[PDB]
Order: structure tokens, then C-alpha cells, then sequence
């Protein structure tokens, strides 16, 4: 009656938390494998970023009606580098500097010209906190050189 | 009475047999936590074999925005690289030796 039932209860009780203790036990491990998880992605990703080969420089020296362009190198010694389709042959001009895949060293980009000795050297950094309202007496002066 | 010793009798029960499957889900997420942690180690091994030397000196020519920094060896050629998070090319201004 309340003998029977009570009986059932108490071992219904004993075992439901022992399940419940190792249940709480394993999901700290789960938080755990949530951590290494995002580790592994990010590791691998800015590793792959710099075994990517870079790509050298060259400057168009001379042009072929041979659909090769001679492109001297930053190697130093000139050589005879035959161009893309990523890359026009009326998208280029000699005195253009370029850029050459490094392991077959074929023009593969544009990198305009010249961008030397320092090209931040020339000052293009940072535009000047002034403006027209932080000036006056200067009126006239402004209105000429600003129109 | 016995309207009360059934009540809490269904609730131990209930709870039981939720909790023993959870349990037994879970306990091969412990396997899966040892797979991942051992990939982070073999990851981190990469990392250094980049930073061992030979290591050769640099210095940046100038930087082209878009997503390469013209930067000239001191053997000779000038080459534009690709960055990454480890570095920065935000770290990187004209005339720095790398």
C-alpha cells in the first residue's frame, strides 16, 4: 500500500542520479571539445596563407609581335616571359612594372609603375586637419584657389 | 497518502530514463574531445617549422592595397606576398626590415 510504492520509489531515486551525475560529468568534456574544435580550423588556415607561393617582380623592357614580351626581372637578369590571358598584350607597354609567377615566370599580374625608391617616400599619408572654417581672414585668397 | 508516494515514484522514474540515455550519448563526445586535441598539437607542430630558420632579411619597397606588400630581398628579387593572421601587414610600414 504505502509499504509497496515507497519501495518502488527508493531505488527509482538511487539510480536516476547516478545517471545524472556522470550526464552533468561528460558535458563539461563536451565544452571541452567545443574549444579544440575551433583551434583546429584556425591553426591550419594561417599556416596555409604563407606557404602560398609569392610572386616576383619584372618590369616590361621590350614586347614581341610574338605574343612574348620581354619582362627584365628583379632577379636582375632579363629574360623572355610570355603573357596570360588574365593579362592583355594591349593592357601592358613597355616601362610598365609587372608581376611574374614565381615557378614558371609568366606574367600573371599588373603592378603598374614604378612604386621606387619610396613611394611614401613622395608623402601621401594622412590627410591635413585643416579645413576652410578653421581659417579666416584669408577670405579672398580661398575663393580662387578653391573654385 | 497513496496519491503522494505515486507522484514522486513517477517523477523518479521519468527522470530516469532521460538521464541514462543522455548519459550514454555523451560518453562517446569523451572519445571525440581526445580526436580533436590531438589535431590542435599536429596544427601547432606546423606553426613552428615556419619560424625555425633559415630566415632571411627583407625590407618593405612599398605596400600595394590590395592585398599585397612589394617587399625587396636582400638577395635581389622584389615579390608580393600574401599575409596572415599570425602577422599582419597592418604591422608591416615602408622601409621596415622583416
Amino acid at each position: 500500500l504505502l509499504e509497496k510504492l515507497k519501495k518502488l520509489e527508493e531505488d527509482y531515486y538511487k539510480l536516476r542520479e547516478l545517471y545524472r551525475r556522470l550526464e552533468d560529468e561528460k558535458k563539461f568534456i563536451e565544452s571541452e571539445r567545443i574549444r579544440y574544435e575551433r583551434e583546429v580550423r584556425r591553426l591550419r588556415s594561417e599556416v596555409e596563407r604563407l606557404r602560398s607561393p609569392p610572386l616576383l617582380v619584372g618590369v616590361v623592357s621590350d614586347i614581341l609581335e610574338d605574343g612574348r614580351v620581354v619582362v627584365k626581372s628583379s632577379t636582375g637578369p632579363k629574360f623572355v616571359v610570355n603573357t596570360s590571358q588574365y593579362i592583355n598584350e594591349e593592357e601592358l607597354k613597355p616601362g610598365a612594372r609587372v608581376a611574374l609567377n614565381q615557378q614558371t615566370l609568366a606574367i600573371v599580374n599588373v603592378l603598374p609603375t614604378s612604386k621606387d625608391p619610396m613611394v611614401y617616400g613622395f608623402e601621401v599619408e594622412e590627410k591635413p586637419e585643416v579645413s576652410y572654417e578653421d581659417i579666416g581672414g584669408l577670405d579672398v585668397q580661398i575663393e580662387e584657389i578653391r573654385e
